[PDB]
């Protein structure tokens, strides 16, 4: 259980959407991160996969405002403490707002993974995950947006999947979180996009999973990662 507090961009803070304040306050300020329902600081599973609150979690609208990253800059997504025990994958999706992401449909967005980190070592099981280098980090993702990338608006939809109770059909704890860049610079690749409801099934092999046995290999869900 967490959420994403704060956004460091070229230097500054965005703050985020503080699902534990703005929803229990009527009129709340305009951020460049989505807001939603999840004042559980919970997550989708995969009863949800194929419904709209995965793509940008529970009841998800886009943010008010966009944050511009240089090209190839860095987002630096702060979380709140992650727990040790929610080991899994972090997974870094773009979307194209073709327009003001404030104004998007979220069902259209067809996203492209830009990163993706999953099993890091498994010399004692349940091992180490890129939820632990998170952890490392001081709870903290640095995500890099890619140059040969069309420049424009686009949704960051950045992802902790945690893999403590995935053993059982729907166990598997999806923790989305989108923020609105507007992505700079000089490259022309428009990647092939998946719909947020094809990026997850709730049987993917990275999805139900023992982590506390030994694991030969993981493969980090969703689709191909763009390059
Ligand atoms: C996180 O930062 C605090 C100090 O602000 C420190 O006490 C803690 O050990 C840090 N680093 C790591 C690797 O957790
Ligand atoms: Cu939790």
């Amino acid at each position: 259980h967490g959420f994403v507090q704060n956004i460091v961009i070229d230097g500054k803070n965005y703050g985020g959407y503080l699902v534990n304040q703005y929803p229990y306050m009527s009129n709340p300020p305009e951020v460049i991160a989505w807001s939603t329902t999840a004042t559980d600081l919970g997550f989708v599973d995969g009863t949800g996969y194929q419904t709209p609150d995965i793509i940008c979690h529970r009841g998800a609208k886009p943010g008010a405002l966009t944050a511009p990253v240089s090209p190839g800059g860095t987002v630096e997504l702060q979380w709140t403490p992650w727990p040790d025990s929610h080991h899994g994958p972090v997974i870094n999706y773009l979307a194209p707002c073709n327009g003001d992401c404030s104004t998007v449909d979220k069902t259209q967005l067809e996203f492209f993974k830009i990163a993706e980190s999953g099993l890091i070592n498994d010399d004692n099981p349940p091992g180490i995950w890129a939820s632990d280098n998170l952890i490392a980090a001081n709870n903290s993702w640095t995500v890099t947006i890619p140059t040969t990338i069309a420049p424009g608006n686009y949704v960051l939809r950045h992802e902790i999947i945690a893999l403590h109770s995935a053993q059982n059909q729907d166990g598997a704890q999806n923790y989305p979180q989108c923020i609105n860049l507007q992505v700079t610079g000089g490259g022309s690749d428009n990647p092939a996009g998946t719909l947020g409801t094809a990026l997850y099934h709730d049987t993917d092999p990275g999805i139900l999973i023992n982590i506390y046995q030994k694991l030969s290999s993981y493969i980090i869900p969703g689709p191909p990662l763009y390059t």
